């Protein structure tokens, strides 16, 4: 009886095994655009992905992770609200059964079709496992997906999904360039939060881009053909793998833009 997103093991259950589910800095949150304060002291964000080394794509039973070589400072996030250097370790998505839901963060209560998370760890803590035990251990760049025009830079991801349909399947995924998933503008909101999946550790600086990327109906339809289940098991489509908005509590969402 493991956690997931079903009727019986979904987000409203998670607090029984992971009591920090009801903690003081949980994610995701609703971003109230009228209440977020422009912080003129925030630096521009530095996304340095030109030497990124992608390795592999894994269906882990909840999402799929595109994993990177994080054994050196190849793909890093710096600046904005961050002190020091954060190494890219993986990216994944959360998405819906239909285009009107899927994102984890919301914007004035608006749900996007999906949400990309580029996960980075603070190199002062030496490894990811140590970083997630620190309040400043991770920085997650969040990017909304809306359905409209195809995203060309996403199609190599879409075309490998058939090969990792079920939980535990992986495929080689070298030479993928994550710059192809970014919007034009790096304008962002930032707040202190958590992992949105168990163990729901309170170790994340959230940086959520204002500008969504466009993906095609066909691209997101291929996400929705993935399975939560293992090979040979009854099919459970991998949809609605999103945690809803959590109470903001004693937190301020800051804007990088006026
Ligand atoms: O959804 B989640 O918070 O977003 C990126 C950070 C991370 C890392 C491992 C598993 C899940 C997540
Ligand atoms: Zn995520």
């Amino acid at each position: 009886h493991h956690w997931g997103y079903g009727k019986h093991n979904g987000p409203e259950h998670w607090h029984k095994d992971f009591p920090i589910a009801k903690g003081e800095r949980q994610s995701p949150v609703d971003i109230d655009t009228h209440t977020a304060k422009y912080d003129p002291s925030l630096k521009p964000l530095s996304v340095s992905y030109d030497q990124a080394t992608s390795l592999r794509i894994l269906n882990n039973g909840h999402a799929f992770n595109v994993e990177f070589d994080d054994s050196q400072d190849k793909a890093v996030l710096k600046g904005g609200p961050l002190d020091g250097t954060y190494r890219l370790i993986q990216f994944h998505f959360h998405w819906g059964s239909l285009d009107g839901q899927g994102s984890e963060h919301t914007v004035d209560k608006k749900k996007y079709a999906a949400e990309l998370h580029l996960v980075h760890w603070n190199t002062k803590y030496g490894d990811f496992g140590k970083a997630v035990q620190q309040p400043d251990g991770l920085a997650v760049l969040g990017i909304f997906l809306k359905v409209g025009s195809a995203k060309p830079g996403l199609q190599k991801v879409v075309d490998v999904l058939d090969s990792i349909k079920t939980k535990g399947k992986s495929a080689d995924f070298t030479n993928f360039d994550p710059r192809g998933l970014l919007p034009e503008s790096l304008d962002y909101w930032t707040y202190p939060g958590s992992l949105t999946t168990p163990p729901l550790l309170e170790c994340v600086t959230w940086i959520v881009l204002k500008e969504p990327i466009s993906v095609s109906s066909e691209q997101v339809l291929k996400f929705r053909k993935l399975n939560f289940n293992g090979e040979g098991e009854p099919e459970e489509l991998m949809v609605d793998n999103w945690r809803p908005a959590q109470p903001l509590k004693n937190r301020q969402i800051k804007a990088s833009f006026k």
